[PDB]
């Protein structure tokens, strides 16, 4: 694929924005977090198979690279949502917090904090559309390569293969958009950065839902195998 | 500073490579593993304050960066150590450990087999020292940023002119030892992304520590300012 091309697959692959299932008529924000993002994680399964190179892994690494990211992937796709609505959370177009509507939570506000912190960063970076979508792909790839044979080497070397080009597609957009060399790797590199913080963002949202101690809140490898390993029947 | 004077500071300000205290002679693991990253930390300060542009920030900033860097810092320190050292952790010159002999604390080998993967993965890049130090340096400046007036708005924006001066010495770097433009942007992405592993592996450590329950294994803010904020007597 070109660079164009690779920006075309992705846009083309993302997925809708849900909406909070509440009788907006009536006066639970952890029932509706929850519900939220288990009806995105099937759009997820659906996105990451077309991902330019996911679907040539094996099976069985699709599910690791899914496992490790999937919070990640829920959370920068949060925080680019809520990147026009300063101070707010965009769970949903029905579902804008505020950091104050998250003190009902132990441990809420914390979490919201960070997500706010890097939705404001977002902002003044000014991220593109086609610069999210590639780093969004990158966490898919990237987040789960370090826990994985003849077969594993060629699938790492695959990986690296489609994250480097990952890395030429968000050059190619910069140089498109007239920043000189310099600005490119120096904007590469901020974006780059964010993910680390991203990946935090992700393991303390992880330390919560273990502590909350509920058979299927964090999705087994069984249950993302059995999504991910679909027939051919349709 | 030029990227050379800036890459000849960052290696002058490295800190020794410390022993572990135990008698060779006699015939337990976590209290080497504490001592040895204790005597660490007091080394990470002074280098810390060796890092260009890390001193221009305020005390309390500085302090926010180093508690939130540290154990990234101790580790990616132990896999740069144990790069050449397949299979083993390089804690120190006398306690170097395979992780048979992690499995001695619960939930050791799992830490272990993370830093394993990632030293594996510093020996196929090739890492070299003077990237080293550059990925050391953006982990103190970049691991807490995102957790801190018109003073703040002043010290975040330093903060990133730092960020992207290190960026223009790794590419400078690549640029001299030959490689190509492209090489350049992929081996910069590469990098750091590798940064994600390492802030994964930190919030896991974290995770062990704080279910320790010791008052003083994690270094508290004031403990840390108060190493920070040195006189100038001497
Ligand atoms: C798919 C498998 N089962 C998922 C079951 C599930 C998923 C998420 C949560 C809530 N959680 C866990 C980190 C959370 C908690 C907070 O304070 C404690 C603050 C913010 C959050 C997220 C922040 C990102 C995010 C993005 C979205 O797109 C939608 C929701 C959220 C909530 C509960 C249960
Ligand atoms: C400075 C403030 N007080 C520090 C007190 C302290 C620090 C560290 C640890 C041990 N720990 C916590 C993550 C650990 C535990 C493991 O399994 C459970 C496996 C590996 C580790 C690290 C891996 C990196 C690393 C690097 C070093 O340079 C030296 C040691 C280590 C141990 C205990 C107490």
């Amino acid at each position: 694929l070109t660079a164009d091309q690779m920006v075309s697959a992705l846009l083309d692959a993302e997925p809708p924005i849900l909406y909070s299932e509440y009788d907006p008529t009536r006066p639970s924000m952890m029932g509706l977090l929850t519900n939220l993002a288990d009806r995105e994680l099937v759009h997820m399964i659906n996105w990451a198979k077309r991902v330019p190179g996911f679907v040539d892994l094996t099976l069985h690494d699709q599910v690791h690279l899914l496992e490790s990211a999937w919070l990640e992937i829920l959370m920068i796709g949060l925080v680019w949502r809520s990147m026009e609505h300063p101070g707010k959370l965009l769970f949903a177009p029905n579902l804008l917090l505020d950091r104050n509507q998250g003190k009902s939570v132990e441990g809420m506000v914390e979490i919201f904090d960070m997500l706010l912190a890097t939705s404001s960063r977002f902002r003044m970076m000014n991220l593109q559309g086609e610069e999210f979508v590639c780093l969004k792909s990158i966490i898919l790839l990237n987040s789960g390569v370090y826990t994985f044979t003849l077969k594993s080497l060629e699938e790492k070397d695959h990986i690296h293969r489609v994250l480097d080009k990952i890395t030429d597609t968000l050059i190619h957009l910069m140089a498109k958009a007239g920043l000189t060399l310099q600005q490119q790797h120096q904007r590469l590199a901020q974006l780059l950065l964010i993910l680390s913080h991203i990946r935090h963002m992700s393991n303390k949202g992880m330390e919560h839902l273990y502590s909350m101690k509920s058979k299927n809140v964090v999705p087994s490898y069984d249950l993302l195998l059995e999504m991910l390993d679909a027939h051919r029947l349709h």
